């Protein structure tokens, strides 16, 4: 069904999710995981990276290496709970240009509120990367993809821990281009808006807010 | 080379050729050797086996799945190898870590044993090897000896460059340990380093001489 | 003249510094500063926490050790720079609550508004830590503080990198029982609300924004 | 009344090391509160290096700020827990070489055996941190001393976390110019050389050797 969907399969993701999952593990280990779950889903997530061949003198002898345009990385958390996914791929990145796009989800009219954009220069060459652990409705990232295309980004990958049916359905509708990089698919949406199975409240999971 | 995974990813082919580079100083040079081995990482544990078991999340039960924690092995031959494990501990972080000194001699190409100390070993503990330059291969194949020797039985091997001799040295003496690595170079210098490779790495990690 | 403020004197404080303040320092060295440096002020701004007498069981014997109330601590970055700080602190606070405030204070008429606020629940026991990079006029601070106030903190403590003694002397002025931690004291603050000579932008040197 | 030992005063510290001590604590926390409490112990240990005034120009203009000599730092555990001590000085001092000395103490008779020891090059401008949790009976870290001043080493600081009366005495009788930063000074040994109440075996606590 869903065309640009992958579900990133790898047993430390999973043992390391059911650890997130499980209502019991407190925020410190919370925030563990999910940067260790980012390190990963990065691997998968920025695979299509484009190389340049380049000399390189070693020690020993010269040599043809390879090479990334670095700074034309951008990672792109949705705060909040988009910051501790940032952090983990930042760790794999570390000379990429940051964005922060302040948007949280009303509970009750389930839309999308956006308080913040901060971006680098974005452009046609420009890869980013937007990071939001749950994927529910997809109101949220659409609407970051909204105010990144809107700054020029082109080539924009999501990665997020768990979404959900309709959530990658929704994405997929509006940005057909948008690949999107997940530790999991669950099975649909609660009366509330939240994930099934799910695990519960990211942002308050992270942040030990009520 | 049957044994043999070379990962060809662009993040590590990036990060390798900037520590290849002889300009790269020891704070560098180490950040980038974790790195890699974070994302080497992946290929190397992505055949760890899973169990179901039931979780309860806030929302409802479910089944997941777990790793048996306690039972994985992380295994640094001193110098080098320290930083790998760093790396590789970050995503293993329950791990049991034994350590190896093995001294190679340069004009015998014989090695030996000058520390080990490990955690108990059986069947049923998945073993992670860490040296960044398999060149001869001797280093390794000791420390595997000593590994095998203390009930090891799965052991995988985690360098970031090798050399052709030192794979199929390997191969030849254990050929059921699986080697991941970030490239094979071409071959040997009279010295035993790794030809392009990056030099002599513990020196470079820790600005020795 | 300035009874709330603790200059944090240290040589390694100092170096770190330096290289912050040199305009050829890049976002991925001048965020590892940043970290490196919070992480120094934290002994300082930290040395106050009350401990409590426990016992111990130690796989030699039993003792009395001690321990604070690790949940019952706060800690707040001001987006965006503030980010970088409370990493730095969580590292040694890995157990603490975290809110986030966002204000954009206004260049010409100098007032602050809140953008955006999500904190824990606070109250009269819980120590919050306050993290913004620039002190600079003081109005970001003092808004939130203000805020902080508003639901329920009591005790709060401000870490900064570098103020500027006017931004001191406001904070204390409206907030007199705040105690302020910094890596420097600088001279004053240029046309357009920097402080001199400080280091220029630190959102936007940390993140590669303009 | 042990003339070179400082025993660092610090509630966090204090937490942290109850945790070690404690005997439920298992090897990824443990290795965390060690690396966490090196980075506090730091702060006192590095306190005394010496700065050189330096040019810098800021975005703003130019100032006068200060410089360490970064690669005259030399850092060295005394393996193997002293390897976690080493990767949290690291994180402040990350310019610094690294010097291994592989020694144990025989359980049986308490005599250190060393088995490695490859160090950077040692003069008298160079500053030593050498680094190992437990200083009970001294005479490992008596050994590594030695091996230092042996290749050229003049100032050393012993970091420790725990130690023994009779252990920094062995160190201030043998080597008086050698000071110790340590997070507690326990009451004494046991007979098999355990500082009381100490915390056990500190290399296996860390790596789940037996
Ligand atoms: O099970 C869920 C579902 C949604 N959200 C939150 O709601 C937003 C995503 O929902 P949507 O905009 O994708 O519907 C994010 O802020 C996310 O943290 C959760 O924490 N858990
Ligand atoms: O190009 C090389 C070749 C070997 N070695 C060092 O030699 C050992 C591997 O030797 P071998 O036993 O595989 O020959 C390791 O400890 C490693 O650091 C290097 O640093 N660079
Ligand atoms: O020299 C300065 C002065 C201010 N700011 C920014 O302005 C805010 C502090 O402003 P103020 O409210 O203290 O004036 C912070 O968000 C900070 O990043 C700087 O980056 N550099
Ligand atoms: O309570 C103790 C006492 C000693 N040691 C170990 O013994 C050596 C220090 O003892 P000594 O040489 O200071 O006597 C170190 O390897 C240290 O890890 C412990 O682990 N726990």
């Amino acid at each position: 069904h869903m065309k640009n969907l992958v579900v990133v399969d790898h047993p430390l993701i999973k043992h390391k999710l059911t650890i997130m999952r499980d209502k019991n593990t407190g925020p410190k280990e919370f925030r563990e995981l999910l940067r260790e779950i980012t390190l990963l889903l990065a691997y998968e997530a920025t695979r299509h990276l484009k190389c340049e061949e380049v000399e390189v003198e070693t020690p020993i002898t010269k040599t043809i290496g390879y090479r990334i345009n670095d700074k034309d990385i951008v990672v792109v958390p949705i705060l909040r709970a988009g910051l501790v996914m940032a952090d983990g791929i930042l760790e794999l990145l570390p000379n990429a240009s940051v964005g922060h796009i302040g948007i949280y989800r009303d509970p009750e009219t389930l839309q999308a509120v956006e308080y913040y954009a901060k971006l680098p220069p974005l452009n046609d060459d420009k890869e980013v990367f937007l990071l939001d652990p749950m994927l529910a409705t997809g109101v949220s990232s659409i609407k970051a993809i909204e105010i990144l295309k809107e700054n020029g980004a082109k080539k924009i990958t999501l990665v997020a821990l768990i979404a959900a049916p309709e959530g990658v359905e929704a994405v997929e509708k509006k940005y057909e281009d948008v690949k999107i990089y997940v530790a999991a698919l669950d099975e649909r949406l609660n009366d509330h808006g939240y994930i099934i199975p799910g695990l519960g409240d990211a942002g308050d999971r992270l942040f030990r807010t009520k």
